[PDB]
């Protein structure tokens, strides 16, 4: 896919900020969250988050649901490198396995599993 954050900032600028955040806040993981193309769901107002490494994927689902005003019955899937993570996984775990070279964890979200 394509993330606007990558499109707007050259790798060197992203890596510089990501690496800096990781040094100043080693207990937190930086994450870029963007909506999947052509997803008929609410768009996010905040694309970058600094979340505690012990925060679970389920808790992050709620954070995002609460921000875009989505109810439980509404479908919302997180995609990280084309993989829908288990809610029991921690953001620290995901980050460790899926973070990119610029030190950021990129998550795409949608209302369908395609
Ligand atoms: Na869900
Ligand atoms: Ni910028
Ligand atoms: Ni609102």
């Amino acid at each position: 896919m394509k993330f606007v954050y990558k499109e707007e900032h050259p790798f060197e600028k992203r890596r510089s900020e990501g690496e800096k955040i990781r040094k100043k806040y080693p207990d937190r993981v930086p994450v870029i969250v963007e909506k999947a193309p052509k997803a008929r769901i609410g768009d996010l107002d905040k694309k970058k988050y600094l979340v505690p490494s012990d925060l679970t994927v389920g808790q992050f689902y709620f954070l995002i649901r609460k921000r875009i005003h989505l109810r439980a019955e509404d479908a919302l899937f997180f995609f990280v490198n084309n993989v829908i993570p288990p809610t029991s996984a921690t953001m620290g775990q995901l980050y460790q396995e899926h973070h990119e070279e610029d030190f950021f964890l990129y998550i795409a979200y949608s209302d369908e599993s395609v």
